[PDB]
């Protein structure tokens, strides 16, 4: 009797840990956090693994494994043994085969990437992380922006959930980095933005420290350009959040475990729904019949929509006798009496309109989600309304710890409460002339996505 | 200009460093024996996944994921079963909850051992492991033995690596399990057996252990009848010792992650561009067909530095195409695993190396399978033993399978090893010479009626398949 009772707009956390637990997505145990991923949400993830994997392979991407973990001057002119212990990361393990195996330029482009594994579940885990390294600055600048498209492809058409590409702030970017790329999501029941994936233009900057360096085609030995980028877990979790109602969770059809599932009306019927499964599973549709002997329809009912099958279908004695069959989609409440024959292509185009529904929907609820400000006396209402502000900015450093700050402060009515920069989005408002930046009053740069984050 | 130096049936240790290294599928990284895993060997080991992955789903398996807080390579680690057995009996209800299906692929690196193999007698590698439970025990033994044959396939198919299913003996089984199969390899150069993987029908001692029961139909509660089994990158390693040779590696066409290397010959600065662009079109040609292809246009190294290059590396045939070639519109391919050289005509060029490729996956498999078949030999009494040990030999020998005589084995072989105390001006790895069950094999020879046990002289049960092992 898996049925979620906490409503999503108002007990948010409960609401999506009862559909996380009761879809039989996780399992915990005593200890603090750990938690085991059943195939329920494996499944999702190995759909956006394999994605990933063949469009990075298309760009020649090899996989590979390094033995990973669980400032400027000093840091690069030291031995590697005390390099590991000052800066313990994946870049202190990888880089000095790096240096070792780039020689020639006709060493480049050198790119490697590695799936590793090792609080609330899909936010704080399985993840993926490559680097690259180029002979010129621009082929590093296209792979960033081929890695970033690949992940807005994970996002929106894999999981159905729109993100925003923009730049990080000189505050938010990777440390050692020259510029970081992103996608932004958003969640509404807690007006928060999210960073749903990362890729950084490192530059020659951790070439500088680990001496990354190549002969030319004329013989002058230059620094390489490395790029960096990295996909966690986390997008189930969002794919989680967009897309779950009262009910428990929605999965999209693309990556759901099972898409469509059979439930009997209680001889033939048997029969009848292993040859429609039997008919479904050669058009690639993936489909379990839930044939259980005590539980009652409603109860079947109830487990798959906790679960989040996009679609379920319904066979009884007058399905069987008119010739058709009841199927009903899981986003709405719509119910199609479909005939037998038609079955499989209208299911599958019953799929890709949910699919789009979906990423519709949360993309209009993204959109209505966002307040176009010019004055900082905006910021405190559109925060109040749980919405993300567009405004605009000088990028000082110093402004934006000054506004965390003073938002942070600005909480007296009663995770955190401040406003740090999400992202400076790609796609650029125009910027008027005279425009003053929202906070300080200086020249304003670029138009600025700001909201509380996770 | 890296070349293999170590003859293979003379250094065999210094000959398995230098292939791995210098054919740049590994890279040491410091002085324990840490080590990176190079996409050169990471090809095969997504090839052998996928293949082993597919071939799961179609049994119903689910991947899924289980962190941290006998089963060959682990006996380190927190253990699986205590992580992975209480949330099966807390999931585990009735018998419409059965079978449950589960496998999940992992990777690991510990502190190194003491004189220690990559990509075989190792604390780091990647592998997969699988868990089952289901209402019977014919259920589960039928599982079992399709794990072990897709294992046989994962070997043979793919890495072109014979292999032989037995059941391990009761003191070299799970000893938690029921009965443990198996399948083993054999190294020729050092004459020694190894579990390439292994297949356990656990029974209910587990579901014992951590009260995984079900109700049936009528409404008992019963016990599940549980497997596991697993395999690591350890077949890597033994792809790299059975095809390997004295100029370096040779990796079977299937999971080679180069299957043909083009080579443009190119002296003096004429005629290059179209030669360059020639192999492109080739390249391009081939890889229409599901061939991979890289062309080496390196200007810094001569045809003799990428010939042996891409010899160590592996590379099954390799494409040279000079001047020559390009007017008489042909080109040479040559072949790793014998040397043998073609000449090929353009528009004959997919056809043709699909099939030497196929040609060299059997050929590949075929010389391993007698290799293997000459390393076994079938004896009736002990003193026979010794003999064929020192031949660096298996022996297939009638046992009756009693517990206290394999241990009484050991010693004696191992009281019998001796010659324990001269290295000359070439030291390797010294491993146990005692002499232990490899498997009971599933393929029995026939045994004649009144046959007594090789050592005991009591009535034989089976063909037991004795060796020194990993």
């Amino acid at each position: 009797g898996a049925m979620v009772t906490a409503k999503k707009d108002e007990n948010f956390s409960e609401w999506y840990t009862q559909a996380i637990v009761r879809s039989e997505m996780i399992e915990y145990y005593d200890i603090s956090g750990c938690y085991i991923m059943r195939p329920w949400a494996f499944h999702i993830w190995e759909k956006v693994q394999r994605f990933f994997d063949d469009e990075i392979k298309k760009m020649g991407v090899e996989n590979s494994y390094f033995p990973m973990f669980v400032w400027v001057t000093h840091y690069g002119d030291s031995p590697l043994p005390e390099k590991i212990a000052i800066r313990p990361t994946s870049e202190t393990i990888m880089y000095p085969a790096y240096a070792k195996w780039i020689r020639s330029h006709r060493d480049l482009p050198l790119k490697l990437n590695q799936w590793c594994s090792v609080p609330t579940p899909f936010l704080r885990f399985l993840w993926q992380e490559g680097h690259t390294a180029h002979a010129t600055e621009e082929e590093a600048w296209e792979l960033v922006l081929d890695i970033l498209e690949l992940y807005r492809r994970w996002y929106e058409e894999c999981l159905a959930v729109p993100v925003i590409k923009g730049e990080k702030s000189e505050g938010e970017k990777f440390a050692g980095g020259k510029k970081t790329t992103t996608v932004e999501a958003f969640i509404p029941e807690n007006g928060r933005g999210i960073q749903a994936a990362t890729s950084h233009l490192l530059g020659t900057n951790f070439a500088k420290m680990f001496e990354i360096e190549f002969e030319d085609e004329e013989g002058h030995k230059r620094l390489v350009h490395q790029t960096s980028w990295g996909c966690t877990t986390r997008s189930l979790g969002v794919m989680i959040m967009t897309h779950g109602d009262d009910k428990g969770l929605v999965i999209p059809p693309r990556v759901a475990s099972v898409q469509v599932v059979i439930i009997p009306i209680l001889g033939e019927i048997l029969g009848k729904c292993r040859e429609l499964k039997t008919m479904l599973e050669k058009a690639d549709i993936r489909v379990r019949i839930d044939d259980r002997s005590n539980y009652t329809p409603g109860w079947k009912y109830n487990h798959w929509e906790v679960k989040g099958v996009p679609l379920r279908l319904e066979l009884g004695p007058k399905d069987l006798a008119k010739g058709t069959a009841r199927v009903v989609r899981r986003d709405t409440g719509e119910a199609y009496q479909i005939s037998w024959a038609d079955l499989a292509p209208k299911l599958l185009e019953l799929m890709e309109g949910i699919q789009r529904s979906l990423f519709e929907k949360a993309k209009a609820r993204l959109h209505e989600g966002i307040e176009k400000i010019s004055t900082f006396d905006e910021v405190m209402p559109a925060l109040n309304r749980k919405h993300l502000v567009l405004a605009p900015w000088c990028e000082d450093p110093e402004s934006e710890e000054q506004i965390k700050k003073e938002t942070q402060k600005l909480s007296e009515i009663q995770m955190t409460g401040a406003m740090k920069t999400l992202c400076i989005p790609f796609d650029q408002p125009p910027m008027p002339e005279g425009t003053k930046c929202f906070y300080t009053g200086k020249p304003a740069k670029r138009w600025t996505l700001w909201g509380r984050s996770y």
